[PDB]
């Protein structure tokens, strides 16, 4: 059913991820790491310790649509395996240096069209869909579009509960 999902997502604070490309989020979703940008590594660092679940909602730039969301399980970690990302034009290893772990809770698409009636007030009511990486989705919003994904029935959230 939906009652777990909703518990991991009571008073969650809810993030936008933008990927350049699928393979990053095939590697995120096989290893359960993500790293991003300074700037938003920042961001992300000072809500883990701030909010019982931070959600990554994630969106391949150009793909139309959102393909998971995930929970964070620590803050950014440096030093371990350098993780093979594709990196973009313009891109350097050490700027995706940081390490987050994260929890996948669903990892089946949503399109694009599906959420044309969200609107996020941290991003001047425009569609769910438009912000940049690292773009802070409102609770309410934020709440509404993870619960428009396909059921996961592969996930056991079980798990993920004891985590917080
Ligand atoms: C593994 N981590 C990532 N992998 C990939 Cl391939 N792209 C990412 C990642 N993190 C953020 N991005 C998007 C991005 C790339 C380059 C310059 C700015 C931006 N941010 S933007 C303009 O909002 O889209």
């Amino acid at each position: 059913g939906t009652s777990k999902l909703k518990y991991v997502l009571q008073d969650a604070r809810f993030f936008l991820i933008k990927s350049n490309n699928h393979e990053n989020v095939s590697l995120a979703k096989a290893k359960g790491v993500w790293s991003t940008l300074p700037v938003n590594e920042k961001k992300l660092n000072l809500a883990f310790r701030s909010a019982r679940s931070v959600i990554l909602i994630f969106s391949v730039r150009e793909s139309g649509k959102f393909q998971g969301f995930a929970r964070l399980s620590s803050e950014s970690h440096h030093g371990g395996s350098p993780i093979h990302w594709v990196l973009p034009a313009g891109m350097s290893a050490k700027m995706l240096g940081g390490v987050f772990k994260i929890d996948w809770i669903c990892r089946r698409e949503l399109p694009f069209t599906k959420s044309a009636h969200l609107t996020n007030p941290w991003n001047e009511h425009k569609p769910v869909k438009i912000g940049r990486d690292g773009q802070e989705i409102e609770l309410e919003c934020g709440t509404q579009l993870c619960l428009l994904f396909p059921p996961d029935e592969s996930i056991d959230l079980y798990q993920v509960i004891h985590k917080m």
